[PDB]
């Protein structure tokens, strides 16, 4: 039982192929077209089925060439709506029909943000793009809109002949349209089985280069040689990704950097990986983010979460290869320095929620939670410091990663639980059992707040951010003088990331000290956006009034949530900045990505 969705469940009837034909029309905001969806009953004398719906406009329903009935009962929040199909023909278990949802998305749909030429780097076309995880796509077409169920699709997506689709599929090919000369059909292919969540479309003047042999990069043409320098690690990361995962089945992998109001660091769409260009900091120390996309091709879109309240497995498994990815290429010191900065990240998120939070809990009970509030570090590092706790209780990297590869294996093409994966755990180590048994269980997966052991961290690369840190909060005004430019000599990019999110867990510090900090290291002239997203935090949460408008910069010119929000709520924070930072968003809000909008929105109390 998927809680999330309204649909009828994989135990009734599950969906096996959607054939997509659409049109992308930016005059009207919408999207138009007909999903085909071959559906198989799993039940004898099935008369009847019920699909998502999010602010979708139905024509019709074909079903055997003739329209059959359908109703939409009354909207449930952010589950939207659900819709009702009667059967012309009662089928009986296995059987297939092909039902065919002639379709109009809203202009307001939570999935899509459409852009004006304005907010786009060439600023002569308009640009759309999707995000249908966790429950978005049921606000582009009606489906079974819940992990649980796995289909293959084809698609036919009509733009204007001057723009590019994209999908989250293997291109197909492209033709003019026969039924209207000033646009172009692209079409599309996704073999491999997938969950509705990994349906994405982009349509913009996009434009590619090759950086490896299975790899292209798409973006406007203003980010393309940017991006193709940024992610030429992208192969090598796929070949060490092979090596501990098994097969990469999905033919290719291509990136696509979008326009700076994408919400999320990255999403897995599978042949495609969305980006933000938040990664382009010019020296590819970002490129973690990349790692952790490229290993969901394994942990995630092979083997899926079967609900949402097991999105920790996703998330989790994914960390931890995306650590091994990172410690191969860079040592083991590296990525122990990682799964410490992790730790530290998820002390963050329960000090933030609070110990008993709900929210903190490894597997989350989503009923009448909407997952984009759920959402946060938690089920990334918790899910993580149970993994890396698990292989150190073990014996190590390498044994564990054979549990990580036989996990793969067996459930690849599935959509699992908590307790499958731990049955099969218990399985894969059983002459081990006598060592899982000794785990508490009940407080790793269904207890809130920080776990009941912290793994062991090699400190090697950590000691130096922890030492200037502690430099900085110790001193008083007769000691700022002893530091200078010299103090950051030998430390790299990641280390000083390191030494701020130290810092700014002890904010707010006296004004004077971020004051010397700016005049000795000059941090503000710092354009990686992690580094100047920790920089803003701690001189805002110090109350340094020149830094206001620097931090509104940066939470409007992009929208990565990990950056945005936070901002916004420091500035809300800060009496100085709090009627700024509310008008600003006031501003903002009717150009902003929907959920992003959302949830600033709740984070600022404002309606
Ligand atoms: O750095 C970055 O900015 C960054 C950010 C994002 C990404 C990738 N994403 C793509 C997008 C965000 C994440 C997953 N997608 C959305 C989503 C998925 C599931 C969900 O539902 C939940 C279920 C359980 C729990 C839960 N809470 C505690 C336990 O379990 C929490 C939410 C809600 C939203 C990569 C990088
Ligand atoms: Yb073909
Ligand atoms: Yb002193
Ligand atoms: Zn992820």
């Amino acid at each position: 039982v998927d809680t999330c969705s309204l649909a009828s469940p994989a135990s009734v009837c599950r969906t096996k192929h959607l054939h997509l034909r659409c049109s992308v029309d930016f005059t009207r905001r919408t999207l138009t077209g007909t999903a085909a969806l071959t559906v198989q009953s799993q039940e004898d004398n099935l008369r009847s089925l019920v699909l998502d719906t999010k602010d979708l406009t139905i024509e019709k329903v074909v079903i055997n060439g003739q329209e059959v009935k359908y109703a939409l009962g009354e909207r449930q929040s952010y589950k939207g709506s659900p819709m009702e199909i009667s059967l012309p023909i009662a089928l009986s278990k296995n059987q297939e029909i092909v039902i065919e949802i002639s379709f109009e998305t809203s202009p307001k749909s939570s999935a899509l943000q459409w852009l004006t030429p304005e907010q786009t780097s060439g600023k002569e076309h308009p640009y759309l793009f999707s995000q249908c995880q966790a429950i978005h796509c049921r606000a582009i077409l009606p489906c079974q809109d819940t992990p649980s169920v796995k289909l293959t699709y084809t698609a036919e997506v009509s733009v204007p002949k001057e723009l590019v689709a994209l999908m989250s599929a293997i291109r197909d090919g492209e033709t003019p349209d026969p039924e209207d000369p000033s646009r172009k059909i692209y079409k599309f292919i996704q073999k491999v089985p997938i969950p509705c969540y990994l349906i994405a479309l982009v349509v913009g003047a996009l434009e590619s280069r090759q950086i490896g042999p299975r790899t292209l990069v798409w973006s406007e043409k203003e980010q393309v040689e940017k991006s193709a320098y940024e992610f030429s690690e992208t192969e090598s990361m796929l070949k060490i990704a092979e090596d501990l995962g098994g097969p990469y089945v999905w033919g290719q992998y291509d990136l696509l950097v979008l326009p700076p109001s994408f919400p999320y660091g990255g999403m897995e769409n599978p042949c495609l990986t969305f980006v933000t260009p938040t990664l382009l900091a010019g020296d590819k120390s970002l490129s973690n983010v990349i790692a952790h996309e490229i290993s969901h091709s394994w942990t995630g879109n092979l083997v899926t979460n079967k609900t949402w309240d097991h999105f920790w497995l996703n998330e989790g498994h994914t960390v931890y290869l995306e650590r091994h990815i990172c410690g191969r290429l860079f040592g083991e010191k590296f990525r122990h320095f990682n799964a410490l900065g992790g730790w530290g990240e998820l002390q963050n998120s329960v000090k933030t929620f609070g110990e008993t939070h709900p929210f903190t809990k490894l597997v989350v009970d989503l009923t009448d939670i909407d997952p984009d509030v759920a959402y946060s570090s938690v089920p990334y590092e918790k899910g993580f410091a149970l993994l890396f706790y698990l292989e150190q209780l073990l014996g190590g990297p390498e044994i564990f990663l054979g549990f990580l590869k036989a996990y793969v294996e067996k459930f690849s093409y599935k959509s699992i639980t908590t307790d499958d994966w731990k049955d099969f755990l218990y399985s894969y180590f059983k002459d081990k059992v006598d060592v899982l048994n000794q785990v508490d269980w009940n407080a790793w997966l269904y207890s809130p707040g920080l776990p009941p052991i912290k793994p062991n961290y090699d400190m090697t690369l950590t000691n130096a951010c922890i030492a200037l840190s502690q430099r900085w909060i110790t001193a008083k005004e007769d000691d700022l003088n002893s530091f200078n430019a010299t103090d950051l000599k030998d430390l790299s990019s990641h280390q000083l990331n390191e030494f701020l999110a130290q810092t700014l867990q002890r904010a707010p510090l006296p004004l004077g000290h971020i004051k010397r900090m700016q005049e000795v290291y000059n941090f503000n002239a710092i354009n990686n956006s992690e580094i100047r997203f920790r920089w803003l935090r701690l001189c805002i949460q110090s109350k340094w009034e020149d830094a206001i408008p620097l931090a509104l910069k940066m939470a409007t010119e992009q929208g990565r949530m990990k950056f945005t929000r936070p901002l916004f709520k420091d500035l809300a924070a800060f009496d100085k900045s709090h009627d700024q930072a509310v008008r600003t968003y006031q501003e903002h809000k009717a150009s902003m990505h929907p959920v992003t909008a959302m949830l600033v929105g709740k984070d600022l109390k404002v309606d």
